[PDB]
């Protein structure tokens, strides 16, 4: 496990940098520093009220453990990861592959977890999405119904905090007028402004209106190696899904040298739709509402020794 210290501006500073960027991409933008809303309420319904306190990102494993051929031995425990990143009782959000070792099929994982500590009873509020073997569509389930553990597999991009109320950056962006998705626009704005001083960010956003391109991985792994993005995209199942969607992004402006996934966003909803976010497909009507914080630290766990740049969209 490697630790890296991010650059951490004010709140006020980031807000102003992100607004100017987003204004180039979207017609109606507002970014401001606000009190975090109570995230135990709808539409989030997290096990904790906020995303503040001891913020950090964990990048665990990677796409090179999935592709070209899968190493199914690469299994992880998110409760244990919390201790590894020096925050027992961390509240964890983000995106990863689901635990096939408990579920019995592949899936997209939406970790939403109050991990265990001496003062915090654990709650696994995670969701998982997998390809319906009936009609090829999306089946979204709450992990705790099917399994009672903290497992995931292969790769995870996570934003961890103490889950406390406090100040966060609120982003309102409506009507896309440029080619970037919501997350890419933010990440690329931060990199353009800050350069050599890396910034990491996470939290949650709602797609309130519009549709998106997403994907879900098939229930079983390929026998043959998936050696290119074209081959990977043929194996993956793609969808158009509709608002409202609750999204969990993790993004980093510049990789200081840890073989990072720079952008990764998974989502769930109350209407049976979830998976891996690509972009919105209705730019004139799309509405995003986000709550974000910068990360103080990056932790790199089980970085692949053998790597490549395939399959990172
Ligand atoms: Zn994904």
């Amino acid at each position: 496990c490697a630790e890296f210290s991010f650059h951490v501006p004010s709140l006020e500073e980031l807000a102003g940098v992100m607004q100017k960027g987003l204004k180039d991409n979207f017609a109606d933008v507002q970014v401001s520093v606000v009190d975090c809303p109570d995230l135990t309420k709808e539409p989030f319904t997290f096990p904790v009220k906020g995303i503040c306190g001891k913020t950090r990102i964990a990048e665990v494993g990677g796409v090179p453990y999935l592709l070209p051929l899968v190493n199914q031995k690469k299994v992880y425990d998110l409760n244990k990861i919390a201790k590894e990143i020096k925050l027992p009782g961390a509240f964890i959000l983000g995106a990863g592959a689901g635990p096939f070792q408990t579920l019995g099929f592949n899936s997209e994982f939406m970790p939403v977890i109050q991990t265990e500590s001496e003062h915090k009873p654990p709650v696994n509020g995670s969701y998982f999405a997998h390809v319906n073997p009936a009609d090829g569509g999306c089946l979204l389930e709450k992990y705790s119904e099917k399994c009672h553990d903290f497992q995931c597999a292969l790769l995870a991009n996570l934003f961890a905090s103490e889950g406390q109320p406090g100040k966060v950056i609120e982003v309102k962006a409506k009507r896309r007028t440029g080619p970037l998705n919501f997350v890419t626009c933010m990440r690329e704005t931060l990199e353009k402004h800050y350069g050599n001083k890396p910034i990491g960010m996470g939290g949650t956003f709602i797609i309130q209106k519009g549709k998106v391109k997403s994907h879900i991985m098939p229930a079983e792994f390929s026998s043959c190696p998936l050696n290119s993005d074209e081959e990977v995209n043929k194996w993956l199942h793609f969808y158009e899904m509709k608002a409202p969607l609750v999204c969990l992004p993790v993004f980093v402006s510049r990789d200081p040298g840890f073989d990072l996934r720079l952008e990764h966003t998974h989502f769930f909803s109350r209407h049976g739709e979830g998976g891996h976010y690509h972009y919105d497909t209705t730019p004139d009507i799309v509405e995003y509402l986000g709550y974000f914080l910068p990360a103080e630290f990056l932790y790199r766990i089980d970085q692949p020794k053998e790597t490549h740049s395939i399959g990172r969209d």
